């Protein structure tokens, strides 16, 4: 404290009516109960997901932000409302509305509620254009899904989007999404426990092993959700492959582990042993506090894992505050 | 002072014609150079994967085990030999043929070379039979793939098999294979770095979260390859999902981390920090030295990682030999 939570999500107060004007049965809208405190995300006229009032409603969130030790919270879209599968124009039309909706959300208090914007990533131009229009309008950066939906980061198109954002000092949060294991992982929220970490790790490696970091300006500010999934733990596995296989080493001139200095992670790894190794790999300068609020699989006690750790005080302040102040340029 | 490597692979001297009897298209076979030093595993008339002499030649393997300081090696099928997609009776015939080759491989030196059996896992009745048969013939246990198409370890067919092995005191090594991810990970051996440790993690969580460990006798000796993939690192994320989501908790009565007392992992994580986490999670009693010999991205210097670690002499003895001697019953 100043305490920054850079990983959380919102959903806009849109009517099914307005949603249908985009798509009648594939654009998400928000159903609210009589007594406000509950509701649900809807796809068609049929329920999609039940949802906490904290997801929308900036006023209710602030009270929770006060109850948590949380001064500033960055929030961006729920992966559902991405729409990387729609027509390019309908998506870019949709993109702008959510981003304006996000600012109507951060209008309730623009000091404590910062917002990242979404792009139509299926269309490079519109994506790049939407990004600058939104960051200039007051969004602090961009949140993208981690793939789309079959050729991963590394794809020269997505590399180009990263160059655009890097050239204009646009910060990126990369979020795992649209996993991933097919017709498996049906129970116990397995996609969140197995697939999400894997997606996130895939995205990172796809940048390192393609040698994308050799072509992208160091101006690139890029953060990866959920501690970078399983990346930090499996890194030694990767270096070993790099050392014994020409194919792993062909587009990657340095040991993959060299590249940790070209990206950020959030701290959401839910375990002191694991947070320690994450910092050991990433450096205290490259780990930012994120909660994944207000999702049940997020951190309930926001900052509790960091504050309670055997990390230095120097390290704690950077993670809780220092790193996100510079990354997003917040003061 | 003895050294036991409990994770290595072999491939037998099968000719194109003998494999042709099983399947002209899908039966793997071995093509050796005239000198007898290079080799290729073939699928039908097609080149699958390049391999070298240590895979098939136990004389050449012994000298390599001599150079490496490994006293006793436990080896088992290369997963391409599984034939889980085949017609059952054909696959059962194959399994037996393969497991007889494995006895003949071990014949060169049966005190230093120990084998695990494969099974027609797609058919429970035949699988149990072949497991029993093979162990009575000299195998110290079974190696199975971690899944059968969309069947993960929580599937009743797979749980019945484990339950059989438990009752008959047959140890199991669980190996990742037939990796998820589709057309997504085609460069830099990404399926090995990303999908492989995720598969292994899914196998473990599938037993844990379905409550399968509550139904399977505590006598079951079961080990997971490559340190149980990313399991140990992402355990916190699991325990936290279990604590805040009833659908994650529904079939699993205890916190997922309590189940580390029901299984083992090999030590192949390629990083002293990762090894330390792993041991911290599993305990020095539940981690065993395995190299993934003789594949390019196994451990080239067998035992190097464990030996250069800050672990006590007591824990090193266990991982290097102690644990496997009791797990597999070796002298
Ligand atoms: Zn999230
Ligand atoms: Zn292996």
């Amino acid at each position: 404290k100043p305490r920054i939570d850079m990983h959380s999500h919102f959903f806009p107060r849109i009517s099914e009516q307005e949603a249908a004007k985009f798509d009648a049965n594939h654009a998400p809208w928000l159903q609210v109960s009589a007594k406000g405190d509950t509701g649900s995300i809807m796809m068609g006229k049929n329920n999609f997901a039940p949802v906490y009032q904290a997801l929308w409603d900036p006023a209710f969130r602030i009270e929770e932000m006060d109850a948590q030790g949380v001064d500033v919270q960055v929030t961006c879209a729920t992966p559902v409302m991405f729409g990387y599968t729609w027509e390019a124009n309908k998506a870019a039309q949709w993109a702008e509305r959510m981003n304006d909706f996000a600012l109507e959300f951060a209008a309730h208090n623009p000091q404590r509620i910062k917002v990242l914007a979404q792009v139509p990533l299926q269309d490079l131009d519109l994506a790049c254009k939407e990004a600058s229009r939104a960051v200039a309008a007051g969004h602090l950066g961009i949140q993208i899904g981690n793939h789309l939906g079959d050729k991963d980061l590394d794809d020269a198109t997505l590399e180009a989007f990263l160059t655009h954002c890097a050239n204009e000092d646009i910060p990126i949060l990369v979020h795992p999404w649209d996993m991933m294991g097919g017709q498996r992982m049906k129970k116990w929220m397995l996609p969140w426990l197995v697939a999400m970490p894997a997606e996130t790790q895939l995205a990172i490696l796809s940048l390192i092993l393609s040698g994308a970091f050799e072509r992208i300006p160091k101006s690139l500010k890029i953060c990866f959700g959920h501690g970078g999934g399983s990346f930090a733990f499996l890194l030694g596995r990767v270096d070993n492959a790099w050392r014994h296989r020409d194919i792993v080493r062909e587009d990657c001139p340095r040991p993959p582990s060299e590249y940790v200095d070209r990206f950020f992670v959030d701290s959401a790894v839910f375990n002191p042993g694991a947070l320690e190794l994450l910092v050991s790999v990433m450096g205290e300068d490259r780990v930012m506090l994120g909660s994944d609020y207000p999702f049940p699989l997020g951190e309930q006690k926001i900052g509790g894992l960091v504050l309670s750790s055997n990390l230095g005080e120097s390290a704690k302040d950077k993670i809780i505050s220092g790193n996100a102040s510079k990354f997003f340029n917040i003061n």
